[PDB]
């Protein structure tokens, strides 16, 4: 059995039904090495795939690249190969002043500012994580000693206008996203990232278990553009450990 | 002091920051009596308000009536009077064949088939419960010996076409909702009700903590038209409230 | 035989094909007693059901509760039991300075700021009353001697942000409804209520005859506070009108 | 003062506050001559404008052309020149089997299957006629001896796919409109035309009185090719009705 | 054999597979006379139809009237009569300060501020001209010595609020279009007209080749009242360009 | 002076380049760069591999976009901040018209916006349209390579599977919106599916940037035959040859 993009087979996964899915291909090996016997499987495009053992159980680590589209491909093809549980880890920008750099966020629900989520469920469907994964992620994050926030994540198909950044080439933002950061802020939204809406909606509507944990590397009340990453991947691995049956 | 609809003042609530919000006004006293010193506060329209004490702390029980609109009023006016945590309990129709009558469902997210939620946040915003409330509801429901399901709830502004019932006056359902139950079913949606989308969206976007627990009284794979489930449901929401009390 | 929510049967209605549908269950008896032989049928949730006779014909009075969702249930279940005509009565807040407290509004069309209407017809479908019912309601309202306004009603799924109220817990109104009050006022919208859009859309698309008449009890463009005698009279006149409107609808 | 398209001035209208607005420029003179002292004012593009007198009061007749866009231009520019009341008359195709060819329809609300209405009010706003105009049209229609239907009109930006016609170049209808006629039929929609949604929405949200009356030229459940003598009689009656409706509005 | 509105037959067209479609009925003759053996075919409503010969090949010239609805009818019925290629020429108002009065615009894509386009394809579908037609139009326009702009055209279902004109009867513009002018300007949109969105979307989704070329009559950042000689020269240049564009499209 | 956050390059790194060639695959970046003079690796972060090269004495950037509008929008934006004004998109595609063969080339004249990122630059009404000069240069270059070239509409999806109505998936389910969508696009004359054009074109057309998309057809959803290996390899090489030629035409 083969897949179009990931360059791996079901056999390469060694019966793994859980995958950790960072965005950056270069973080895949780093995640894999936190577990036992990390093995490089394949590397094509933004998709770097590693396999490792966690408490004697096979775990896949597969980068998604940036954004819902490349993420949806990874999730689908991993699903075709037996993966049922997806643990998202990444960096994020906080929009609440009380959420500090270094804090960890576990997404209880995503504002669907993406297009890919709509390819699995209409907008009315909630971009919500599997409750067990969100629970495992909260537990792993809190046990690590990190400061953890459970709440809503604004998930944008763009890094710049969709997160209302103005230090850009045009220096402007389409009507929809003008004043949007303050809007999300007033609505209690914790942070911005770019994959959770797609991942959560796709999985919640496909019989797949998913959750998102993110390390805050910037607070948007302070500035627009930028370890926390190291602690984040330790957390997602322990979250994976908690998810293992 | 005094809110437009609920007919109660902040002083009436005795410092209560948590509310249990059933739909049926007749359920209010039944919930209240499970706690200490229940007292009738006011009854206006579909809004019946009791105050009670749970482990020393004041707790409000307030009916919402059916639907997001009447619910949004209760939640807002209770919020004006200092309530920050809202525990929804009610009945629901399951759409998954493995979810049985008597089971309980704690909503982890609502399909927003309502209009009121849009008055607090755009459709992209997730109709999501507070995690502590959802966690407390699961624990409470499990401890009661009930079979508990965590998952997505379809929350409809109508009981009939929005939940794709056909045994109706017209026997007709608008295009949007034709085949919708099968669609939600394939998407793993657990059940139908009418208040969660509004409640969850409103609270999640207003700095209020909310969650929903529901006793399944009908499985929609079996039929369209629906008491031990009733009694167990309110005991759970009270225990969930106890877990939430700080 | 017995509808799930209203807890009544077709026999309970005594052949009634017309329902008067106030929002407040406590108003149901008051309306019923304006007619002959008022009889309490059932009371469940926000649904209080009476039956009465008007010119020898059975009329149902059934409360809807607040909002389109609970309203849609009452209308549907009454329709299952043979009711074909629905007369909405209540009180409302005017948003036009020329519309005074005590005046009455007959809705010719509703701004669909609700969600339940979408469960019967897509947004492009007009939330309009049956022409005969609107005609009857206008006639009854004018014959009562009150000043009557025929126009568009903003029908909101919320009492607060959807009607751009800022005196709230958050004090915040979502982008969609920011400045919406001014917008509706400029478009000539007469008033805000919370059931008409659902009711009118549901009925106009389901072969049911419906209309809405309301007594103006407050005006948000006027800082003046109406006296208790005016509010009481308005409340009484509104239900007097809807019963006379029913009388005109009877065949 | 001058306008951009109609080529008429306020002085040309001689104080007219009411306009009868047919779709076909050829129909303008036919309407005008039913009144006193018809005078050709201008003819630019689809806009043929006549002035006439009805019971001593100036009345403007102005064609709209086909569709909301050209209609919205006419209504706006007439409004700039002092016109406050607009009486739409036009041909239509019925979609209900109980509505016969030769019957008349007065629109109580329009299904907004257009785009121009959205330029005046969001979709939730009802495409509703002024109640006096609808009432005047119903009376004038009934008094002409015609069988009159009050109800919802589906108002489409296209003649073909938006009215679900398949006998076309591509024979294709976009997903949105596939099975739409059946849907409108089930929702009790009476007929198709192409201007009412824009007209009613624009006017209802701009402080203008508007209404639509139409002669049924074809029934979509029957045949597309109308019989000549029947068509002629219907069209003659429709313009007589709208003039009488204008008379009722001016009184 | 017979079309519903145009009043012409396939035989009338003499094997013409290309149509030049101006908006103004009066422009049809002007365009036809730029070609050989111009022949008046029919004139009904907005639809003035002429036939002519360009390099020995039949070309039909047909007015569309204002707006997508009347345009969609013309295109469809011409298509039924064998037309496969549609060349749009029309007047436009530019919104970019660098686009001068008298310049020419060839639409590379249209902002779909209309409703009729939605009757052929969902909003996500690009309102895009056929590449050959756009190429031919650009070449014709540039060869004429005109200053030519390739870019996006905002295509509105209204002349007034949809193009954010405030000098109107109400002086009001619905929320959607408030500040929309500035928005389109910042997005590099070149001009406003009222037919391209419908035309381009309809044709690109129906196997029909279409394109739009327009003479800039006014600039919205300047004045609304065009100078007569400048306008005349621009309009004359535009029709010469579209005919030469038609010549390039001839196979 | 600044180094853009994702691409990890500076304005000085680009050597005055105002045109960028933007493939999807990072591995293809060097392959494109070496078709020009003095290719130099600039940076590789995430799915973004950036090379600089020279075409007729003028600096040109080659930068991968990764898969999808979101990652593409980042690349385009940050290159734009560093002075890039013209973006030439090249990539593989799946044709959905029986008259389009594997090995043929498609130049997008407009994109069906089945994405989300495009909405972050312009409302849905706005056309996902290429710059006319870029589309013209791409057509000419494609023709000059001897390829069969198709000018037309491209469906640009945020997903490879349900948004392109693939049913051979984990769920085998396709959401209501996209059920029967393939046939709909086909009947509407849509030529192919890819996953970046709507975002790219909408973003650039509304931001004063020039952009165009050219694509090598590597598969046809209507043809049951398996694409020949030799044709596929030729198509890969031809597509990047064409885009460099298109760049040359755009430069001068
Ligand atoms: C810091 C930061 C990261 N991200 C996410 C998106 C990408 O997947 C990743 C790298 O930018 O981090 C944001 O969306 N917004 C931010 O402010
Ligand atoms: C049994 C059942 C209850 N409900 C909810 C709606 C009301 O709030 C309440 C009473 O009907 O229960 C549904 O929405 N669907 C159902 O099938
Ligand atoms: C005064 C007032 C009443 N109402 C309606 C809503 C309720 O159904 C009813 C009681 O508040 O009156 C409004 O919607 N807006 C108003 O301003
Ligand atoms: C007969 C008929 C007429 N019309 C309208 C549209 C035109 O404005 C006018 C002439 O066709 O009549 C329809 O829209 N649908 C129909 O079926
Ligand atoms: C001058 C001008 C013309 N037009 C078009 C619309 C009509 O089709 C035609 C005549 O006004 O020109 C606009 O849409 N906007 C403008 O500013
Ligand atoms: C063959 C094919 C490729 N693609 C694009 C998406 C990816 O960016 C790239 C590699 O799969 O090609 C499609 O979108 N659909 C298709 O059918
Ligand atoms: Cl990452
Ligand atoms: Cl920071
Ligand atoms: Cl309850
Ligand atoms: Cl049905
Ligand atoms: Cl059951
Ligand atoms: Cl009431
Ligand atoms: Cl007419
Ligand atoms: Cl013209
Ligand atoms: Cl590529
Ligand atoms: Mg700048
Ligand atoms: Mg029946
Ligand atoms: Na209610
Ligand atoms: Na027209
Ligand atoms: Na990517």
């Amino acid at each position: 059995k083969t897949v179009f993009h990931l360059g791996v087979t079901e056999a390469d996964l060694n019966g793994a039904t859980l995958a950790i899915i960072p965005g950056d291909p270069a973080r895949v090996q780093k995640i894999a090495e936190l577990m036992d016997n990390p093995v490089f499987l394949a590397s094509h495009r933004e998709y770097t795939v590693y396999r490792a053992e966690l408490d004697g159980q096979s775990v896949v680590v597969c980068s998604t690249g940036i954004g819902g589209p490349s993420t949806s491909i990874a999730v689908e093809e991993l699903a075709q190969l037996g993966v049922r549980t997806f643990l998202r880890v990444g960096t994020t920008g906080a929009i609440q002043p009380h959420v500090n750099v270094g804090d960890m966020i576990v997404t209880t629900g995503s504002v669907r500012l993406d297009g890919a989520s709509l390819h699995f469920a209409p907008m009315e469907f909630p971009a919500v994580p599997d409750f067990d994964v969100a629970t495992a992620m909260k537990a792993a994050a809190q046990e690590s000693g990190a400061t953890v926030h459970m709440g809503v994540t604004a998930s944008s198909d763009t890094f710049y206008p969709g997160q209302e950044r103005y230090d850009t080439f045009t220096g402007r933002v389409v009507r929809r996203f003008q004043g949007s950061m303050k809007e999300w802020q007033d609505m209690g939204v914790l942070n911005f990232e770019m994959e959770s809406a797609t991942l959560l909606t796709m999985c919640a509507s496909s019989g797949l278990k998913a959750g998102c944990v993110a390390g805050v590397i910037i607070n948007r009340t302070q500035k627009e553009i930028p370890e926390t990453e190291a602690r984040s991947i330790k957390v997602v691995v322990e979250a994976a450990r908690k998810m293992l049956k």
